[PDB]
């Protein structure tokens, strides 16, 4: 049943990668944790994603947080697929984390 | 940064339940989803938790969101344990969800 | 009456207890506040001097705020400040002094 | 984390810490507004009001600043040994008493 869930820290590093995220993206949770979230997308988003997070931390002007967007994901096997993305922010131990929920559109 | 994560909707219904949550509380994600998150807690919190959610949706005045709190959790086998909670708020598909990080303090 | 935001420190300003209402007011959970100096809860230069306030009190026994209370400026985890009324008590446990603080948010 | 209770100076519970709830079995909301004498067996239970009143008149302490091992009572009625430390503080010209409870079990 459930959609894929990914948590990142304030610098884009994967901290949690749900069971449905493993099935969808192909990475095991252990492989995904400690990698930049930018591994889960094609170019050009892959190269720009660090700047997207940094721009948000500086300005607190959201573009997908609380808004959602249809984007293209990339699996461990290199294939791409359309997906809808919802993102949230929270604080834990005084530091920011971002929660993403991924609906596989295919 | 704890590995146990739970996501609820705006009525306290479990939407996602991470593998570490499963081990800690003793409920599988498949069983957990669709149940109120209050199954994971002892009284008196159990019977009041819906009112805490509704109160927050009314006031927007967090008691735990962005602050954190040590509370008592209850496992499926009825045993209780100290845990720290970090809760965040997010929106997906136009509705609120709450993201909870659970740190077992046993 | 008395406030529900209560803080207990030892004789060196280290937080020992941090009540639920104090967590909400200051934005720190007890897990992180306990073991830190109470001076984390105040702006400068009070923060840098608060240890001296306590230690000089323990040597002189001349109270300023104890038993009287005072409106002071507090500071939250997120760095925002706010006026607050502070009531302080002193007690002994196991031959060591502790101080009990009750905080009223005046925002 | 240790059990703390604050009374007014008729013995009514004002604050009841999380460790206090775990120890005595009363929720904070239940405890607040009850006389602290609920937390002890007889004969102390029936006499505790007089002890506070006697302190307020005489200012002669017996446990304040001194401490004592006494017997406490849980909500479920069971008794247990505990060490108590008590302090006084004022606000509004009215005393409040702060109690720290060590469960000796
Ligand atoms: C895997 C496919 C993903 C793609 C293609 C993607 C793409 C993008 C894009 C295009 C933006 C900038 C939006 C704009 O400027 O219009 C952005 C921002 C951001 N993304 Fe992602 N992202 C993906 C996954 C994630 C995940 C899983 C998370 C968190 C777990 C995340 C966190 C963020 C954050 C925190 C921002 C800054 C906040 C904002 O601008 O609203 N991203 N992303
Ligand atoms: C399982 C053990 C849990 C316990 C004992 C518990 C207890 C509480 C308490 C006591 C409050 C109110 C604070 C107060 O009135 O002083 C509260 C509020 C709330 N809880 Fe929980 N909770 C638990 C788990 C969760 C989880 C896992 C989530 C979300 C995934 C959650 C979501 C919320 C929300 C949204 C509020 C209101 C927001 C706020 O006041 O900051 N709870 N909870
Ligand atoms: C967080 C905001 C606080 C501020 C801005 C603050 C400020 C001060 C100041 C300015 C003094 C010296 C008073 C003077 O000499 O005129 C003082 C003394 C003192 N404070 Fe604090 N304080 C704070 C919190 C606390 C808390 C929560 C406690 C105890 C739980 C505490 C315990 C003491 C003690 C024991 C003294 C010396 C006793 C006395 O002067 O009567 N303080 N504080
Ligand atoms: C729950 C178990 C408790 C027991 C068995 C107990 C027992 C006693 C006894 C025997 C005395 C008289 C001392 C004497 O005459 O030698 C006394 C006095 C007193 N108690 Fe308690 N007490 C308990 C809890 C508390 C708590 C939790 C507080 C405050 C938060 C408190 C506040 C006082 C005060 C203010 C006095 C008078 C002050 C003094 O004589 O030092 N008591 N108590
Ligand atoms: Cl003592
Ligand atoms: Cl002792
Ligand atoms: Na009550």
């Amino acid at each position: 049943i459930p959609d894929a869930m990914i948590v990142i820290d304030g610098h884009g590093i994967i901290q949690l990668f749900s069971t449905a995220a493993e099935r969808l993206f192909g990475w095991s949770e252990l492989e995904a944790i400690g990698q930049n979230v930018n591994i889960l997308m094609p170019e050009p988003d892959r190269s720009r994603h660090d700047s997207y997070i940094s721009r948000y931390r500086t300005t607190s002007d959201p573009h997908i947080i609380g808004i959602g967007r249809i984007v293209t994901g990339k699996r461990r096997d290199g294939t791409t697929f359309p997906m809808h993305l919802s993102i949230g922010e929270m604080q834990s131990g005084g530091e920011p984390y971002f929660t993403g929920f991924v609906r596989d559109l295919t």
